[PDB]
């Protein structure tokens, strides 16, 4: 066919249109019926298109993706589970982006000085074990992953795999991209078909276009108050619409991004023209070229269904602001400052951010320079602190050179490394006391209880980066940049014109520094080495086969109560510092999740000695004592991030089983994963009936299959006992894991011993 490389760094990967075409062809063959966009692209990766079941929701597609990126907070356990499997080599392009230990201090070139001193121990073994196992590798400074991806390594009907849920980003270039554990990546790098759930598809047709101060960002802020943070679970979203083509392409990846906020798999823009401009002023002309002769394979099918069917019209978006402590409880910009008011919402903003994967692009820095100069042309700067985060170097460079950055500097503002940074609390941050109520705005995707600073009181707020300058100049909540009137400095008042800005450098980007360091692919005699002393760092030692009986007289360690995301069950920030060392990150196991009996965290009783203490302390306390223990939660629980450290800290601590109303699909699968038993009430009423002092049978266990219930007997300490019913969504290679101990075991019984 065409012999077109993957990316600049793989010249003899090529890209495999002939395939995708081929496999689309027998499964529309076997369905006679129009496909979706996100059916052909997935559906054309499938390892067996002839054989395989396909019924949207239910069954496991086995698929092949085309590559796998990690960045360097889940890498360090992802490349800990590869050196279990022994394995050699990795089996497609895989590639390490070093984003998230780089803690915003001193601003852009000091932070990133200290990071490579303080972090030292685990850039090298990330380095080391990608020069041994095959794996490229950018360096600290390089950028936050997803920006590197669409720049160098998403395309138009790519089925990429990260270990990050917010991986979907690169739907912005027509591809579908999907956030998993480490240990999904590990099955893709080892060369064994990769399980996914066949999606649902929800369409999002869009119409108008986008007018004035309302942005890209607007659109997923809106989609996230109408589906809620659990309204996409299950699903693909696909946008599609005459609207469409008034977005630019790193406008589509933000909408694509932050689709992760609703539970979605993963979300798609069909290809287009703003993808072709974007692909040849990246230096993939070639790629463009190619998916203009494969068009066909890379739009949705006429007369597609879409499970649901959303409607926006851009023309009448207004500029949105999504929180304070959910992602998807969303105020149009103009009613924020009374809904603050009355809500006791602190009104006084302390920080602006802009940044994060979702809003790092050029055209988001030029959009909020465009906001800025107007500002400094009469003699205001921020009243709020404001902080910016270039996405990659490429941009760092080129925002430096044309103007903007600058700009964002005359105005009060701080740029820092291109990195996570204050995204996932990597933040020294001291203008405030802890505990003390205050609110800050921000570009990003996520606002759950003190992920950005550790402090449960901030109060943050998502938005576009354009409103976020303009609110960082004002200092407060009252302030709506349509309506309102600023005062400059020579008494008169102004008001701020709607940003405008180039998609796209209208010169070539400037690379930057040289970031990437190709594998030895030669060499290879690296020895990867972890220090037995080392507090970062700790070769995994495998879980425990399952004894072949039922689970009786469990302990409940917590009833969780409300929201419980994976911030909640094994928080970031500080404990960043521990995520290659699985016994040290399990002190942080669930001490942000309410506890029912008494509405506090970290606080539970201690069934034996009768005292409450902290959540970790009491499960090694178990443990020790051969107690196992169960977790009872509400709905969508395991909401967020893919950090698979949520999974293997229970399981490490002695925890056997999580019953729920509902979760969110990365955490489930890696509870299934690392040999726990996710399970849900077949009635969520029955949550009521369990108190944190009842103690479980989970029965059945010898007969486990797929689509068959458990029993739970729940024993009341007056003797009293009910019984339930539990689902489960185990397919039989799952149970195999659980029976193994663990996924990574059953393929350590596989390899003949
Ligand atoms: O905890 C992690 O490292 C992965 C993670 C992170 O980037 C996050 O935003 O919480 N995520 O979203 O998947
Ligand atoms: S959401 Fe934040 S922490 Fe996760 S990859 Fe994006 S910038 Fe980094």
């Amino acid at each position: 066919r065409a012999k077109v490389a993957m990316s600049h760094f793989e010249p003899h990967e090529y890209i495999r249109y002939d395939l995708l075409e081929k496999n689309i062809d027998i499964v529309r063959k076997r369905l006679n019926r129009p496909l979706t966009l996100s059916e052909k692209i997935v559906y054309g990766h499938l390892d067996d298109p002839a054989n395989q079941e396909i019924e949207r929701g239910k069954t496991y597609l086995r698929l092949r993706p085309d590559r796998v990126a990690m960045q360097d907070a889940t890498a360090q356990m992802a490349m800990l589970q590869f050196i279990s499997s022994g394995l050699p080599k990795v089996a497609v392009p895989s590639t390490i982006h070093c984003d998230h230990l780089i803690e915003a201090q001193l601003g852009g070139e000091k932070d990133l000085r200290r990071a490579k001193d303080i972090n030292q121990e685990v850039y090298n073994f990330l380095a080391t074990a990608g020069a041994k196992y095959g794996v490229g590798f950018w360096r600290p400074g390089s950028g936050i992953i997803h920006q590197i991806i669409l720049e160098n390594y998403a395309y138009p009907g790519v089925l990429l795999i990260g270990t990050d849920s917010h991986t979907p980003n690169g739907g912005g270039l027509g591809g579908i991209c999907i956030g998993v554990g480490g240990a999904d990546a590990v099955d893709v790098m080892a060369g064994i078909p990769w399980e996914l759930k066949c999606p649902k598809v929800i369409g999002v047709k869009l119409t108008g276009s986008l007018s004035g101060w309302t942005s890209p960002k607007d659109v997923i802020l809106k989609v996230a108050g109408i589906l809620t943070v659990k309204g996409g679970t299950g699903a693909i979203v696909e946008y599609h619409g005459p609207g469409v083509d008034s977005i630019s392409c790193t406008g589509m990846a933000t909408i694509c991004n932050m689709g992760a906020e609703i539970g979605a798999t993963t979300s798609v823009f069909p290809y287009n023209h703003r993808m072709k401009k974007y692909l040849s002023k990246t230096g993939r002309a070639d790629i463009a070229n190619l998916a203009d002769e494969f068009k066909d394979h890379l739009v949705p099918d006429s007369g597609c269904h879409y499970d649901q069917l959303i409607e926006i019209n851009l023309s009448e978006l207004k500029p949105h602001i999504n929180g304070p402590f959910t992602p998807d409880l969303a105020h149009p910009v103009a009613e924020v400052g009374s809904v603050a008011e009355k809500e006791g919402w602190p009104l006084d903003i302390r920080v602006g951010l802009i940044g994060s994967c979702t809003n790092s692009s050029y055209e988001d820095m030029g959009r909020s320079a465009a906001v800025a100069k107007q500002a400094l042309a009469h003699g205001l700067k921020c009243k709020s602190q404001f902080t910016i985060t270039p996405g990659s170097e490429q941009i760092r460079a080129t925002i430096e050179r044309d103007g903007y950055a600058q700009v964002l500097r005359d105005v009060g503002g701080i740029v820092l490394a291109n990195a996570c940074g204050p995204c996932i609390g990597q933040w020294d941050r001291k203008d405030i006391k802890k505990g003390e109520k205050n609110t800050i705005v921000t570009s990003y995707n996520r606002n759950f209880t003190g992920r950005n600073d550790a402090n449960p009181e901030t109060h943050a707020f998502v938005t576009s980066p354009e409103i976020v300058t303009a609110l960082a100049i004002a200092g407060t909540l009252k302030f709506n940049p349509e309506t309102d009137f600023l005062t400059g400095k020579d008494g008169k008042k102004f008001k701020l014109e709607a940003p405008d800005a180039d998609e796209l450098p209208r010169a070539e980007f400037d690379p930057g520094q040289d970031t990437y360091q190709h594998p030895p692919k030669d060499s290879s005699g690296q020895r990867v080495d972890v220090s037995p002393t080392s507090q970062r760092l700790q070769l995994l030692e495998p879980f425990d086969k399952w004894d072949g009986k039922d689970l009786e007289d469990l302990q409940i360690l917590i009833k969780v109560k409300g929201k419980c995301t994976t911030d909640h069950i094994s928080a970031a920030g500080p404990w960043l510092k521990f995520r290659g060392h699985l016994d040290n990150i399990s002190n942080n196991l669930l001490i942000g999740a309410i506890n029912s009996e008494n509405r506090k965290a970290n606080s539970v009783r201690n069934a034996v000695t009768q005292e409450f203490g902290p959540v970790p302390d009491t499960a090694r306390y178990y443990k020790q004592h051969g107690i196992r223990w169960v977790v009872i939660g509400d709905e969508n629980y395991g909401e967020g991030s893919s950090r698979e450290h949520s999974a293997l800290e229970p399981r490490f601590l002695g925890g056997r089983a999580i019953i729920t109303k509902s979760f969110a699909r990365i955490h489930e699968t890696n509870l299934k994963k690392q040999g726990l038993l996710p399970l849900t009430f077949a009635d969520p009423a029955d949550y009521n009936k369990i108190h944190p002092v009842d103690k479980l049978t989970i029965q059945g266990l010898k007969d486990f299959a797929p689509g068959k219930p458990l029993t739970c007997i729940i024993k009341h300490p007056n003797g009293t006992q009910e019984t339930i019913l539990l689902n489960h969504t185990f397919n039989e290679t799952q149970i195999e894991w659980f029976r193994a101990g663990s996924a990574l075991n059953r393929m350590k019984e596989l390899q003949q011993k």
